[PDB]
């Protein structure tokens, strides 16, 4: 009855990045994988960081990892040996890329929960763009060790998500038959649902035992990386069935053509969504890595080459209120706030993360798939962290687990891992994981006192999304 | 102790005991000398009537209606032995009808917003410039007589008193020389040669609750009907003569004064880019506003043949409490009112103030911001049974009490044409700190940023640059 162990790391762990995700990913490390507690080491630069590695015994080297440093930093601790390491990336401003490179290139297991660079025109600054490259490295060296890409929450676990609410939306039709394989028939089967897109829909309700405090950032993850991708383009994957996109709207001229943005700030821009806790609420609609991942896999082309059926996907996100607040406060005020702080468990008196996906367009209207773990249910299961951070240190268990299971698979995306294996590690973290089917659309209520261009022949329409 | 203005030899009526209701009564017990059976409350609600009995007042716990205002009023109006005070801090009910009702029986009437009878409409009917032509033509209709206070609380009201003060203080830092106004037409022109382009009502409520927001509850530090109300109506500005740009759903109107412009959007859920000395750079929101259209107007320079040659753009700026930020996210995110509400109590609020202000731009000096910084501590010294937000607006109808018994046939007024300074003398006790304060922010600080943005670069202060678009 206790916690299964699931594999042996036969070499170092090198964890990049001690914030909030690597302090709740290193107790799931020790408890689930058998390796010798000298192998794991931690590289972050902060004193803070510093100081809670040493009060839980851990190695800790404290340094900023940095285009000029990393590979005489990272090969050495990474081929230490005996057998296969595996380098954890879960820190701000590091290349993604070139520390997954530098990891396969000399065998050691890669994961990391974003793609960013080291420490500009706006499509250059988009989540497709950075995608690319990942796909690109991948078509230049195929095979070879296997590193995991944007394996956290969301991206993660969401692409978990979908394929699971795929799978239950044709059970509840009563279609029957093996589920998909592969994924062209993936695709098909969303295409074949009538699946019109999806929304990442995210509502957070941690509140704090503090009111929010003047000119302070609150969140319950990352302020800095939270405020890097809200300050970057929308972004979201286009869908075949959007017939209206804003002036401001822009599309790429090269890549696998999933994804559109938007020339205004993601955390600025509001789209109506909903969550079974929240029911209608506005998101935030902040550029993710699934956004276009997932409308890429999802895609059916013509024999031709032409997508014939893809759905929109993108994130609506509201995050806890005093992130909200910050929010206002930021754009308000034209700058970031002179302090900040991501709230500690101790520090939340109550709430959830409800993290799930919102598929729409097909014959139930909306179906939501997710977690709705609460911060109670989270300190009883897990230490060091709150409930947004136990959704994302646990995807990365189940891609770790995922790696060594199949350690020669490559780069690969979540969208590409065994969803039903992912999700049967990280789901003992996941607290109540439901679906729930809805009525609301975007049209709910509308028009109301005022004009307003919707199209009320397709309420899910991105013209009726979107806060215009 | 408290002065004691003047004795009222009539029935006080006041009609409505909400927060603001609340606030008020225990003023008017301080500062005035008055028969005490004589003062009735009119409220429907059933926490009205208890704490109106724990005064051992007079109350009559009824809906004041359309169908009912006459026969309910009329007696208690006309009570005697003396001229009687309509004090009406109410929501849902004719402002016009009642302070017409008061006015032909005799009786001083005050109140803090021009609103219509609840309804059991096209977007201009529904905005304040609408509703104030229709006092405006009441008193062309009817001029002189009996005085009528309309829109004398915290804003609309004591903010016409600021941007006096303002004109005033800005005139001595300016070096411009003249004597100090003493006619519209002389304020007006005194705005037009100070180069005031335009105003912001320019707020920062930063009371805070010892409670958390509660999910589905709308929280404010004052009316959440009244709030939720006005900011569903279009948004709404005094429209400046040097504005070169509006935007595509703006409209305009056929007729009246001709000072004001809306936007086909609510008014609650359309930011614009302010500033008050507490928050520096701030949102607040375009919620519509009586002194918004008053003011502009107020201040609107006519050449020979009548046409506007000068008038400041004039707009509200509100940067509510948090909770109630909070709280529109909740409502406009829904589509659809909370199923509760609260206002928040003084026992219920740990700190904060009411930052509340007149915000002058575009003049050589930039901005000017000059206004009240009240805090709930020194409010729970100075005042009982209100929060910083009542308690500006308390004593802003304290002021203008006092003002029509000084002035008791003087018609139908607006705050602007009340005497700024003694109604500033009275209010002041109950404002804490009041003081001017010039910045150098414009909207276009930091702009253009990462993404291209529809400016104009030529002049800062344009509403092509304040609205968030
Ligand atoms: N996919 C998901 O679900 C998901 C969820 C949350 C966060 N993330 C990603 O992970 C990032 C980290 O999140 P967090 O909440 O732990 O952030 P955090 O801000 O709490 O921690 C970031 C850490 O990185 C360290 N750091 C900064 N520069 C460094 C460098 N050059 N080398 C090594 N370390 C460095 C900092 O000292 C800090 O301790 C986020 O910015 C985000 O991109 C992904
Ligand atoms: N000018 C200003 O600065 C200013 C400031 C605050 C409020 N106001 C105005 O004053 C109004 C009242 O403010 P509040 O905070 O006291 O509101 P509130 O919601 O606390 O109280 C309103 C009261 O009116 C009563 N009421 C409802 N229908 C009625 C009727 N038909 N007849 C008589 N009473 C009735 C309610 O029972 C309630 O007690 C607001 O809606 C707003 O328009 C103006």
């Amino acid at each position: 009855t206790d916690w299964p162990v699931y594999h042996r790391i036969d070499g170092p762990i090198v964890m990049i990045g001690f914030g909030s995700i690597g302090r709740g990913t290193l107790p799931l490390i020790e408890r689930h994988f058998a390796f010798d507690r000298s192998k794991l080491v931690v590289i972050d630069p902060s004193d803070e960081a510093r100081k809670l590695a040493e009060a839980r015994g851990v190695r800790f080297i404290q340094q900023a990892v940095t285009r000029d440093n990393y590979r005489e930093l990272l090969v050495p601790l990474l081929t230490a040996g005996p057998g296969q390491g595996f380098c954890v990336n879960l820190s701000v401003d590091t290349s993604s890329l070139d520390i997954m490179e530098l990891a396969r290139e000399n065998g050691a297991l890669y994961i990391d929960t974003v793609v960013q660079p080291w420490l500009l025109k706006p499509e250059a600054r988009s989540n497709y763009a950075l995608r690319e490259t990942v796909l690109a490295a991948r078509r230049n060296k195929p095979g070879g060790t296997t590193a995991v890409s944007c394996c956290g929450a969301n991206p993660g676990m969401v692409s978990w998500f979908v394929k699971q609410a795929l799978v239950n939306l044709a059970a509840d039709l009563g279609v029957t038959g093996e589920e998909p394989t592969t994924r062209e028939e993936w695709a098909r089967l969303a295409m074949d649902l009538g699946v019109k897109g999806i929304h990442i829909a995210e509502r957070d309700t941690q509140r704090a035992s503090f009111p929010k405090p003047f000119d302070v950032f609150v969140n319950t993850w990352s302020v800095e990386g939270f405020v890097s991708e809200g300050l970057q383009p929308a972004e979201l994957g286009w869908g075949t069935f959007e017939r209206w996109m804003p002036d401001n709207a822009r599309g790429h001229d090269s890549g696998c053509g999933a994804g559109i943005y938007l020339l205004q700030p993601g955390a600025n821009t509001r789209v109506r969504s909903w969550t079974p806790t929240a029911m209608a609420q506005y998101g935030f609609l902040v550029t993710h890595n699934e956004s276009i991942s997932i409308a890429d896999f999802l895609t059916v082309r013509d024999a031709a080459g032409q997508a014939v059926y893809r759905p929109t996907c993108h994130y609506a996100y509201h995050p806890c209120n005093d992130a909200v607040l910050s929010l206002h406060e930021m754009f308000g005020s034209g700058k970031r706030q002179s302090d900040w702080r991501i709230l500690d468990e101790t520090e939340i008196v109550d709430g959830i993360d409800e993290l799930g996906v919102l598929l729409y367009g097909h014959g139930k209207n909306a179906y939501w798939y997710g977690s709705q773990l609460s911060i109670e249910e989270t300190r009883r299961i897990a230490p060091d962290q709150n409930a947004t951070g136990l959704q994302v240190s646990s995807a990365v268990l189940a891609g770790m687990v995922w790696a060594l299971e199949n350690p020669n698979a490559g780069i690969v995306e979540a969208d590409d891992l065994d969803f039903r294996r992912c999700l049967e590690v990280q789901t003992p973290y996941l607290g109540p994981v439901v679906g729930v089917y809805t009525d609301w659309t975007p049209l709910a209520g509308r028009p109301g006192l005022f004009p307003e261009d919707i199209d009320t022949s397709d309420p899910w329409q991105f013209r009726n999304v979107l806060v215009r």
